[PDB]
């Protein structure tokens, strides 16, 4: 047993707020905001050993990564940013620091009743995004 047996599953999203404000934090574009706003992306978590994976399907784009927690890791996002990311777990919350250009997002996941609560942050703006096993 892992502490990240709490995260392992497939989740569906179910609600999003303020994902368009932080896109835009990030520079994304109109296009890619637009269209990705719209979708309705699972993932699908997995442990195996030391190492987390993370896929993402959906209509807009299919991403995955998988690490160690604590291990530095080269990412290319989802709107083509070329970051640094460490993931650690931090009393119970998956905590994703993306390094790129000077900037830093914090990509936060915690479990709460049954779900699994995403809280994004660039700069001023907080995006909360909820999934649900599918
Ligand atoms: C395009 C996108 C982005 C980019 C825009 C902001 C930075 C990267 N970040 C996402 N999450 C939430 C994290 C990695 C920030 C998701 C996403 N939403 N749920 N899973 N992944 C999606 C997404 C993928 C496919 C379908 C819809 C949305
Ligand atoms: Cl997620």
């Amino acid at each position: 047993s892992h502490m990240c047996d709490a995260f392992v599953g497939t989740w569906k999203l179910v609600s999003s707020e303020n994902f368009d404000d932080y896109m835009k934090e990030l520079g994304v574009g109109f296009a890619t905001r637009k269209v990705a706003g719209m979708a309705k992306p699972n993932t699908i978590i997995s442990v195996n050993g030391d190492v987390i994976t993370l896929k993402t399907e959906s209509t807009f784009k299919n991403t995955e990564i998988s690490f160690i927690l604590g291990q530095e890791f080269d990412e290319v996002t989802a709107d083509d940013r070329k970051v640094k990311s460490t993931i650690t777990l931090d009393g119970g919350v998956l905590v994703h620091v993306q390094k790129w250009d000077g900037k830093s997002t914090t990509l936060k996941r915690k479990r709460e009743d049954d779900k699994l609560v995403l809280e994004l942050v660039m700069k001023g703006v907080t995006c909360t995004r909820v999934y649900e096993r599918a």
